[PDB]
C-alpha cells in the first residue's frame, strides 16, 4: 500500500506515535516519506547482508527476523514480512522500541539526514487531525 501523506499521519496518530518519546508527528511522517516514499512494501538490501523493511525501513540486523541475516537479532520479535503489510501496526510498535533504545530517531538514517533540523511540521500541515 502506498499511503497518502495525511492518511499516514492519521494512522500514526491513531497508533500513538504523535510525540512518542518527544518526536512530534511531523518527524514520523517525514521519516516515512524519505525512508519508503510512503510505500509499506518497500525493501532495501544493505551492504552487510541485512534488509530494511516497510514504511519505516526497519532493519533485519536487529529488529526483525527474515531468515537470511546471519548473526542478527529479532528484538521486535516479528517476521520482517509483518513490516510490509498495509496495516502499519507492526511497524509502529517496532518503531516504538527502536526510538526508545537511547539514540532516538537518529536510528533512521533518512530522518537524521533529511528531516532532523528542518520544518517537519510541514509534513502534517493541512491534514485534519
Ligand atoms: C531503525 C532502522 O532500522 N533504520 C535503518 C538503518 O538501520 C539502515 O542503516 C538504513 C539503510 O538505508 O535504513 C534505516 O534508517
Ligand atoms: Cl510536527
Ligand atoms: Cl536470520
Ligand atoms: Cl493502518
Ligand atoms: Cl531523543
Ligand atoms: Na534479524
Amino acid at each position: 500500500k502506498v499511503f497518502g501523506r495525511c492518511e499516514l499521519a492519521a494512522a500514526m496518530k491513531r497508533h500513538g506515535l504523535d510525540n512518542y518519546r518527544g518526536y512530534s508527528l511531523g518527524n514520523w511522517v517525514c521519516a516515512a516519506k524519505f525512508e519508503s516514499n510512503f510505500n509499506t512494501q518497500a525493501t532495501n538490501r544493505n551492504t552487510d547482508g541485512s534488509t530494511d523493511y516497510g514504511i519505516l525501513q526497519i532493519n533485519s540486523r536487529w529488529w526483525c527476523n527474515d531468515g537470511r541475516t546471519p548473526g542478527s537479532r529479532n528484538l521486535c520479535n516479528i517476521p520482517c514480512s509483518a513490516l510490509l503489510s498495509s496495516d502499519i501496526t507492526a511497524s509502529v510498535n517496532c518503531a516504538k522500541k527502536i526510538v526508545s533504545d537511547g539514540n532516538g530517531m537518529n536510528a533512521w538514517v533518512a530522518w537524521r539526514n533529511r528531516c532532523k533540523g528542518t520544518d517537519v511540521q510541514a509534513w502534517i500541515r493541512g491534514c485534519r487531525l
